[PDB]
């Protein structure tokens, strides 16, 4: 699972 662009946004 590479996919951390896109909870990223809201973890930021």
């Amino acid at each position: 699972v590479f996919r951390l662009k896109k909870w990223i946004q809201k973890v930021i």
